[PDB]
């Protein structure tokens, strides 16, 4: 048997609208990742879709139909039980042009990604450019491409794209990046892209003795009717733990926490429960390391947690010290053109009393520029922002067009 253990790696799949990335993460785990309403009327990824997988190989078979997502090596003509390896998981983002903070706050919790590429679409699409440059910005190296769809291409086509995609990165950060073909829809040559997971996106070295941090975001009600009160239960919240862990039982917060009046004035009032259970999947543990995205139960009122409500909060331990600020200093650089666009304009300087949107771990905050140096900017938010450590990574975004677009990052300065 294989053991039941929590993910312990997050792997992001991201690139332009329809090019494959939720049939991709079907074909590798067997999970569809959109389940709601809105996503399944318009066939699109909208929420961050998450899914898992054991991965094993069999030793007395050749790579890669050696590589198996299931405890068989049945199919490549062994009845060995294949040996573990590791339980992966998948944060499956949107490719939509107008989801892109969506896709940033995933990449926040990524370990390392997958950029799939259509074969049988221009070559470099605007959010395969965009997503790229964004996994850069972030730090997400541990890359894998994927060329999909090759089942609709011609092999001289998929080859003459393939020379692009290498073009395209060489002279840069991910100019040694694989690039394996596949079809997602027929699944072929899945077996290759679990063997290039297991060699290019290996699970980071973690550090367990750091303050228990989780970025959030995710938080449901889980009570549902014809349920007896038995087993009702409080609220939940999902999300990633980035560094430390926690257990249950451990006493917890969640920042900012609720927007509520104070002396007049709107305040943030720090969330305080308990941990009474936790969950990846469909399995309970007792504690919860980094990897997977994990289901902390609660016992809040599930009126605080339903419907995502707490999206881009942070958790950590009752006692610890964490910052919420509501003005924040940001050493920042700019990138030199809009690659999200269409068309690719050049990024103008920042200006005071512009609004710019703050990417910050998973949340996503306006704010008005206060200030404006070479090096610098200080940005008044609509909301505080917890920042968990020195040095967190943002990313920034203006309206431009009519749509929010990356322009910038920068660091926290605390
Ligand atoms: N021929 C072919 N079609 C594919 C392949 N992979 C996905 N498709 C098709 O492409 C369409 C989009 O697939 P989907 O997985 O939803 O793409 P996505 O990148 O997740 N979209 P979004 O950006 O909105 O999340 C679907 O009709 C799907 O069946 C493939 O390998 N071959
Ligand atoms: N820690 C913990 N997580 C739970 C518990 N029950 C469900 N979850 C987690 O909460 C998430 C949603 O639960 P699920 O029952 O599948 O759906 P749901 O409760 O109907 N949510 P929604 O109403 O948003 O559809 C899943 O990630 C699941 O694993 C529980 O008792 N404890
Ligand atoms: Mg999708």
């Amino acid at each position: 048997a294989w053991p039941k253990v929590q993910p312990e790696v997050n792997i992001g799949v991201v690139g332009h609208v329809d090019h494959g990335k939720t049939t991709l993460v079907q074909a590798i785990t067997g999970i569809w990742t959109s389940k709601h309403s809105e996503e399944l009327k318009r066939g699109m990824t909208i929420k961050l879709g998450y899914a898992e997988t054991n991965i094993g190989v069999c030793e007395s078979c050749k790579k890669p139909e050696a590589y198996v997502t299931e405890p068989s090596c049945k199919s490549c003509g062994s009845d060995d039980e294949p040996k573990f390896l590791r339980r992966i998981s998948f944060i499956d983002a949107p490719g939509a042009e107008v989801l892109m903070a969506t896709m940033l706050s995933g990449a926040a919790l990524m370990d390392g990604a997958i950029l799939v590429v259509a074969a049988n679409e221009p070559f470099p699409q605007p959010q395969t450019r965009e997503h790229f440059v964004a996994l850069g910005i972030i730090g997400v190296k541990n890359l894998i491409i994927v060329q999909n769809k090759v089942d609709v291409v011609s092999k001289e086509e998929a080859l003459s794209q393939y020379r692009q995609i290498k073009q395209f990165t060489k002279g840069t950060w991910a100019e040694n990046v694989p690039i394996i073909p596949v079809s997602a829809l027929h699944k072929i040559n899945i077996d290759s892209l679990i063997e290039g997971i297991e060699e290019y996106i290996k699970t980071p070295y973690r550090d367990l003795s750091q303050k228990p941090v989780m970025l959030v975001i995710r938080s449901f009600d889980v009570n549902k009717p014809g349920t007896q009160f038995n087993e009702l239960k409080g609220g939940v919240i999902g999300g990633s733990i980035i560094q430390g862990l926690f257990k249950v039982d451990q006493e917890i917060k969640v920042l900012p926490g609720l927007r509520v009046e104070k002396q007049g004035k709107v305040s943030y009032e720090p969330i305080f429960t308990k941990i009474s259970s936790i969950r990846f999947g469909d399995e309970e543990f007792k504690e919860a390391k980094p990897g997977g995205l994990v289901a902390i139960g609660t016992y809040l009122d599930p009126s605080l947690t339903k419907a995502d409500n707490l999206l881009g909060s942070i958790i950590t331990l009752a006692d610890a010290e964490v910052p919420v600020l509501w003005n924040i200093r940001i050493k920042y650089n700019l990138l030199e053109r809009v690659v999200g666009a269409k068309e690719m304009l050049k990024v103008d300087p920042i200006r005071a009393k512009e609004t710019l949107m703050l990417s910050v771990g998973s949340s996503t905050t306006l704010g008005i520029v206060t200030s404006v140096k070479k090096d610098e900017i200080e940005v008044e938010l609509r909301r505080p922002v917890a920042v968990w450590s020195n040095n967190i990574r943002t990313v920034i975004s203006r309206q431009i067009a009519g749509r929010w677009r990356m322009i910038g990052w920068g660091l926290v300065e605390i």
